[PDB]
DNA sequence: CATTAGA
DNA sequence: TCTAATG
């Protein structure tokens, strides 16, 4: 966590460039593991020939590690550092819709900017395009304040369209999260479950509804189950526009919705953590459902779910408010 | 780890 | 059909 670190942080930079600048899947899956099991370990790498010890942790690695140690440095670090074609890559990538695959195929015809990419629209497709044009909130955090804002208006047409809907913003904002990167609605309704073949129009009669009015505002992305997209609050009486912001709308059988409601609601640790306990209360939490034990190592049947409390009593644990789900 | 674009 | 991008 700390006696670690220069370690795993060097390696990381190390790995994140190999599967991104260069296609070495390999290398670069390598340390990350590496950066992985030098992490664990429990005390202050030494030398390299220490840390050798470790799986993983071949002669490349190593190497690498006593470099690091000696002096403040690394040369392969400072060179890509300082590489233009790879430092493009790096960020074209942050163009929504923009992938290692295109950053490197952009670059190589030369487009390496922001507005190298303008000129070139045409050389991009839709999704990007919005990417483009959005450039800026896309990045731009959201504020709970305005989480609270699109939140309301959402559930309004919601319930305006049928009002046998369900849904809940779901997220780090779920949680309580002073600011939020984008808006994660699950919706659900009970004429669409595990059989009930479909009812695609559920989705798409929410997205158009709140088009309708002025919410969505792009479409990224549309299926008959999961919806993506951009929304801008109305801009009031003047002087202050909202800015873009992405969105997610979700479809899903209301047989599974509680289950899928813990998990995207995070955090990433507390499910992990209370997943991992439901393994010795003799369960096996996962996505859309719980199912039970069986000892001869594996067993199934997907207990039935009412709300995220079932999920807690099957498990005997304390309902813990999403507020305090951080871990 | 799954659902969509698009070519 | 595959392959990329998102989450
Ligand atoms: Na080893
Ligand atoms: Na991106």
């Amino acid at each position: 966590e700390t006696l670690n670190g220069g370690i795993t942080d060097m390696l990381t930079e190390l790995a994140n460039f190999e599967k991104n600048v260069s296609q070495a899947i390999h290398k670069y899956n390598a340390y990350r593991k590496a950066a992985s099991v030098i992490a664990k370990y429990p005390h202050k790498i030494k030398s390299g020939a220490e840390a050798k010890k470790l799986p993983g942790v071949g002669t490349k690695i190593a190497e690498k590690i006593d470099e690091f140690l000696a002096t403040g440095k690394l040369r392969k670090l400072e060179k890509i550092r300082q590489d233009d074609t790879s430092s493009s890559i790096n960020f074209l990538t942050r163009v929504s819709g923009i992938g290692p695959s295109a950053a490197r195929k952009f670059v190589d015809e030369g487009i390496k900017t922001l507005e190298d990419l303008r000129k070139n629209e045409d050389k991009l497709n839709h999704h990007q395009r919005i990417g483009l044009k959005y450039f800026g909130d896309f990045e731009k955090r959201i504020p709970r304040e305005e989480m609270l804002q699109m939140q309301d208006i959402v559930l309004n047409e919601v319930k305006k369209v049928d009002s046998e809907y369900i849904a809940t913003v779901c997220g780090s904002f779920r949680r309580g999260a002073e600011s939020s990167g984008d808006m994660d609605v699950l919706l659900t309704h009970p004429s669409f479950t595990s059989e009930s073949t479909k009812q695609p129009k559920l989705l798409h009669q929410v997205v158009e509804q709140l088009q309708k009015v002025h919410f969505i505002t792009d479409t990224l992305s549309k299926g008959e189950t999961k919806f993506m997209g951009v929304c801008q609050l109305p801009s009031k009486n003047d002087e202050k526009e909202y800015p873009h912001r992405r969105i997610d709308i979700r479809l899903i059988p209301k047989d599974q919705y509680y289950c899928g409601v813990l998990y995207f609601t995070g955090s990433d640790i507390f499910n992990k953590n209370m997943r991992a306990h439901a393994l010795e209360k003799g369960f096996t939490i996962n996505e859309y459902t719980i199912r039970p034990l069986g000892v001869t190592g594996v067993a199934g049947e997907p207990l039935p779910v009412d709300s995220e409390k079932d999920i807690f009593d099957y498990i005997q644990w304390k309902y813990r408010e999403p507020k305090d789900r951080s871990e």
